[PDB]
């Protein structure tokens, strides 16, 4: 169950681009809030078409199942509006944006021990999902959205949260799971059915690869055709940059999907780097 949100309680100030068959807009809720004081809330909109009508419903069946969870590392949804030609997902605006971007835009100017606290905060947030036996399926840095930068004189870290899943890898084109190839496992290349939550083991790798990368992307110079030869020949992501966390990259990234460690063993491993 999503709270309603009226339409005539969202509006939308600025158009920011596209995810996997979304508009994202950043937008302000006029809500009514504790002790009844009226709140203009800025919000982040995902906007799904009405006439995609499989592809709204996997968005908003992933938003709304993980949603069901409370996690101080998992994105925090505050209703939909369904109320238009159009499905949206209103929720909270986290203000540093994608993990990704954020290291681009600061020059990968930031320590080990700065990446390893973003990763231990999302293993505990997959550890937090496998209990619940949720597979999200789509992890990577842009959906590891920054709350808070690191505060030196406090001692504060960075602290992240974990987006929703957006549309699923099951009902996805097959042509978009080969683009997202090294985060889509190859047991998922091979049959999208294959979906299991040792898949986000696998991403988890991937994602481990691009925060130590610097926002890098693996194999960008590799077309879809040459990413599937890549999984063919069971090729395995170079090391990182920083290359503190490459084996427990390599460990996550394995190809037999029963062999990849729970994430309380990834933490564990963290936890002794
Ligand atoms: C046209 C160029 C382009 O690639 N645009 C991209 C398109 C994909 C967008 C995206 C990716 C993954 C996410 F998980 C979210 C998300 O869920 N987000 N992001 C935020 N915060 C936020 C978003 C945008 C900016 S921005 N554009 O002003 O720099 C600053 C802060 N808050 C929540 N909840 C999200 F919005 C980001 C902009």
């Amino acid at each position: 169950v999503f709270h309603k949100i009226r339409n005539e309680d969202l509006i939308f100030n600025e158009s920011l681009g596209q995810g996997t068959f979304t508009k994202i807009f950043k937008g302000v809720r006029r809500e009514v809030g504790d002790y009844g004081q009226l709140h203009e809330t800025e919000v982040l909109l995902k906007v799904l078409d009405k006439a995609h009508r499989n592809y709204s419903e996997s968005f908003f069946e992933a938003a709304s199942m993980m949603s069901k969870l409370s996690h101080k590392h998992l994105v925090l949804n505050y209703g939909v509006c369904v109320c238009g030609d159009e499905n949206i997902l209103v929720q909270e605006f986290v203000k540093f944006g994608s993990l990704d971007t954020y290291l681009k835009k600061n020059k990968n100017c930031i320590n080990i021990l700065w990446k390893l606290e973003v990763a231990k905060q999302l293993a505990w947030a997959m550890h937090f999902l496998e209990e619940n036996t949720l597979i999200h399926g789509n992890v990577c840095a842009k959906n590891i959205l920054l709350i808070r930068e690191e505060d030196r004189k406090t001692g504060n870290p960075p602290f992240i949260k974990l987006s929703d899943p957006g549309i699923s890898i099951t009902v996805l084109p097959k042509d978009i799971l080969q683009e997202r190839i090294p985060w889509v496992p190859p047991e998922c290349i091979e049959n999208p059915k294959n979906l299991n939550l040792a898949t986000d083991k696998w991403s988890f790798g991937t994602t481990l690869w691009e925060i130590c990368s610097g926002g890098d992307k693996p194999l960008s110079a590799l077309d879809s055709q040459r990413k599937l030869q890549f999984y063919e020949d069971r090729h395995q992501l170079p090391a990182p940059k920083w290359a503190e966390l490459a084996n427990l990259i390599n460990n996550c990234m394995d190809y037999e999907p029963d062999h990849r460690p729970s994430f309380r063993a990834i933490i564990r491993d963290l936890n002794s780097l």
